[PDB]
């Protein structure tokens, strides 16, 4: 059909490719249709659509945001597809959850500083260079300075529940992410289900709470991912009657992450993307 990845990051946020680097990447792999979905930002996407109109590429921009979230207590990421960058809802959603980052990372590197050396906040504001900063910038801080020896590791040890340099969340709702996203023009999206680590009693109540906030659909598919969890999820977006969309959530290459790879949807499911009109 199309080969279609929609969740990417560049280093507007806490990508390590510039736009530029990303799109001629996906180019090269013959991704057809990309969703770029920098963290509480929108920064990249009017110049990604007119570098590739300069270009002459064929691949088709899908204009995205990841919104962080809190739901019950827990951080719940939601994608929107197809926003208008210049909305005046969204951008001033922006605006406050970029506050609470910068708030944010004062007191991630206040508490983390205790149980590494000094200089955490300063250094780390030098990795993100000017992007709103995530937890992906602090685990690269810690990698890079030996307290872990993977980006894979920085999380079993550091930055979440239970360990040096948690702080919990305090963002928008996800109703108030899925009304930006509509009030742009948008399809909110449930981003990567699995990686919240629920159990099937909460996850079903997350599902249920998300569709009655008007969420349209939820990422089934993703680079690490066996069969059988496609299948449960592609089974639970039937279920709650929610779209099926599909992302690598690119930030550098690796062996087990590229743009568009393992990215396939169920048999049954229905596609975010199926009254996009899009085109090979
Ligand atoms: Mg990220
Ligand atoms: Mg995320
Ligand atoms: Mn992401």
């Amino acid at each position: 059909g199309m080969r279609i990845d929609l969740h990417s990051h560049t280093t507007a946020s806490d990508g390590r490719f510039t736009y530029q680097q990303l799109i001629d990447r996906a180019v090269s792999f013959e991704i057809d249709v990309l969703a770029i979905t920098d963290h509480d930002t929108v920064a990249a996407l009017a110049d990604a659509r007119a570098y590739i109109a300069q270009q002459q590429y064929p691949l088709q921009l899908v204009n995205g945001i990841e919104i962080s979230t809190v739901w019950q207590n827990k951080d719940i990421h939601i994608v929107g597809l197809n926003i208008d960058p210049n909305s005046e809802a969204l951008g001033q959603l922006i605006a406050r959850q970029q506050q609470r980052r910068v708030e944010r990372a004062e007191l991630i590197a206040h508490r983390l500083q205790k149980a590494t050396r000094e200089g955490v906040l300063e250094e780390v504001q030098h990795i993100a260079d000017g992007a709103p900063i995530t937890r992906a910038h602090f685990a690269k801080w810690l990698v890079d300075n030996g307290y872990a020896t993977n980006m894979q590791q920085v999380f079993k040890k550091y930055l979440t529940r239970d360990n040096p340099g948690y702080v919990p969340p305090n963002w928008c709702s996800m109703s108030e992410a899925v009304s930006a996203i509509h009030a742009a023009g948008g399809q909110a999206v449930l981003a990567h289900p699995g990686r919240y680590d629920l159990t099937a009693k909460w996850l079903k109540r997350l599902m249920t709470a998300f569709v009655e906030a008007g969420g349209d659909a939820m990422e089934v598919a993703q680079p690490q991912q066996s069969p059988q969890e496609k299948r449960t999820l592609g089974d639970y977006a039937m279920e709650y009657q929610l779209l099926a969309s599909q992302g690598s959530d690119f930030h550098y290459p690796s062996p087990w992450m590229e743009l568009g790879r393992n990215l396939w949807l169920p048999a049954g499911v229905e596609p975010v993307w199926k009254d996009w009109g899009l085109s090979p």
